[PDB]
């Protein structure tokens, strides 16, 4: 039928409501319908072809509201609708779908830098909490692979964190893993065939253009080619076995710049430009709209 790359949110001078779709297979974005709520530093995701928007905050000249929002995003009928609300706000969250299930990893709520961890059932519109992390993470990466929760690098309210961690579901119980070569906040973290990718990110200092990645079996991190640009609040999604990284900070502009990454050639390129720069956006691959 055909598979689309949903961007929700972001922030440029202030968080944003705009929903877009971009169609890799002809170059096109849909503007689609805006967010009941503004918001920045949000995850996105799919579950049953439906989007979800999670978390975030909404910077605006009238104050400054972090989110514990769990809105979805139905393509069939171009229609937001309200999901119960996660246990605390959760402003640059990471988000993973184990089994039809939303967890909802780290993030902050004003001054506070969350270890919580908590989980979405859409048949019963209900979180519930789970184990803790082993670290305060926020500008946390999250990734799935072989129905197992990874959270990568972030911030832990005074150090940027090359550390990671898993969740093992049947144990519910975090355990550490090989920490990255690199000192990573903000970056864009999936998974592509047996490893997970850590792409940019901010480690206090510098946006990064690095990308390095994770296999499960060797347990071990090793760098891929670089992303064209330098990018911190990046949003990464895969579509056809291919990477997409959307937008972020460089430390100069808030990018529109579309990267793809090809695993087979280690080669980055120029894909798009998104309408307009922005940071911190929820990206997301499902059917195209009705
Ligand atoms: C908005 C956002 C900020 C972050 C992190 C937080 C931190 O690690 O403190 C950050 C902060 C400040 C940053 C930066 C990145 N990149 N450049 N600058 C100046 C990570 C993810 C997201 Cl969605």
């Amino acid at each position: 039928v055909g598979r689309l790359i949903y961007t929700a949110g972001g922030y440029f001078r202030q968080s944003l409501s705009y929903l877009e779709a971009y169609n890799p297979s002809n170059g096109s974005w849909l503007r689609l319908a805006d967010l009941q709520v503004p918001r920045s530093g949000l995850a996105g995701c799919v579950v049953g072809g439906l989007l979800y928007a999670v978390g975030g905050r909404n910077n605006s000249p009238d104050g400054n509201t972090d989110s514990s929002a769990l809105d979805c995003y139905n393509p069939m009928t171009n229609q937001w609708s309200p999901c119960a609300s996660m246990s605390v706000p959760r402003n640059r969250i990471g988000v993973g779908v184990i089994d039809g299930h939303i967890y909802a990893v780290g993030g902050s709520h004003g001054c506070i830098h969350h270890s919580s961890v908590e989980r979405y059932e859409p048949e019963r519109d209900e979180w519930h909490l789970v184990a803790p992390m082993l670290t305060r993470r926020i500008g946390v990466g999250v990734a799935v692979l072989n129905r197992l929760l990874y959270a990568v690098g972030g911030f832990d309210g005074t150090n940027r964190l090359n550390s990671a961690e898993c969740y093992y579901p049947e144990r519910n119980e975090w355990r550490m893993i090989t920490p990255m070569n690199t000192i990573r906040s903000g970056a864009g973290v999936c998974v592509l065939h047996n490893c997970i990718y850590a792409a940019g990110g901010y480690d206090g200092q510098d946006q990064l253009n690095s990308v390095e990645r994770y296999d499960v079996e060797t347990e071990t991190w090793t760098f891929v080619a670089p992303m064209r640009h330098h990018r911190s609040a990046l949003g990464i999604t895969v579509h056809q076995g291919k990477i997409y990284v959307l937008g972020g900070y460089d430390g100069h502009t808030f990018l529109d710049s579309v990267e793809c990454y090809d695993p087979d050639s280690d080669t980055w390129s120029e894909v798009t430009r998104m309408t307009s720069g922005r940071s911190g956006v929820g990206v997301a691959v499902t059917m195209e709209p009705c």
